[PDB]
């Protein structure tokens, strides 16, 4: 493989062993992949960090109670943009009734990008996937891997 | 103002509010500022990050029991280079001898570089700095800032 490769899986990797660890404990998420429709106007809300990615650097923005746990992370191919992003929140009735703000703003800001958004619920764990204006909930580690891999 | 005093100015800014906030709260944090002597040998036994300043993610770096927090914040060129990272601990008798590692690993650092290391007691939440092999301790706010601007 390539070094552009290799540094993807690193980053799928990183983000993966992060949402695999906010999912055990009930850690609230909500992380968002630019794809090719840039979102520099959402990541502007935001806190920057420019960061270089790793599980334990996401995993510390979202624990409760700290600065930069309300709102979005924006990644940008593998470096974390920014964190506490607004992001917008979709209006769709094909969103499960009992979900929250982290869900509605995942599915709303898949509907005007080609983004891939990661939602863990605070409030049983269950992992799930914004892209295209759909939410695919109860996602398996393995599901949730293989969706990255094929994005 | 230039550009680069008006970047020093925030980044002193946000250095004094987050440790203002774990002062507050006796968290314990290490948060080394390289100088003219290079660190990159420290700096690689810690969590990459390249990150920029803002109090918000020194905040959420320094979250007691994780990962992260495990060590110093080496900050290089007005950015975060990484965290978690390693510093020698002093074997000076001279420390007060109700300070643990983290005081001890300040100075240790003190010893070998000219950097300017602050720490917080996680037991009293009392802010001191090490630089030259000397700790200065109970540091008010205006004592701290006079250090940073002056270094
Ligand atoms: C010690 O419990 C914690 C608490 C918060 C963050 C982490 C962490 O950074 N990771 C967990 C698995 C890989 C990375 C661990
Ligand atoms: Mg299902």
């Amino acid at each position: 493989p390539t070094p552009v490769e290799e540094a993807q899986q690193k980053t799928i990797e990183a983000i993966t062993k992060a949402i695999n660890y906010m999912a055990k404990r009930r850690i609230g998420a909500l992380l968002t992949i630019e794809r090719d429709t840039g979102m520099g106007d959402y990541i502007e809300t935001g806190i920057p960090l420019n960061a270089k990615v790793s599980s334990e650097l996401l995993i510390n923005i979202f624990i409760p109670n700290t600065p930069l746990h309300d709102g979005a992370v924006i990644m940008k191919n593998n470096e974390i943009a920014a964190a506490a992003c607004y992001l917008p929140l979709s209006e769709s009735p094909f969103i499960s009734k009992e979900l929250g703000t982290r869900h509605r703003a995942a599915v709303g800001i898949s509907e005007v990008t080609d983004s891939l958004t990661i939602i863990v619920s605070e409030e049983t764990g269950g992992v799930s996937v914004a892209k295209n204006g759909d939410l695919h909930r109860e996602l398996t580690e393995e599901a949730l891997k293989e969706m990255l891999e094929a994005e």
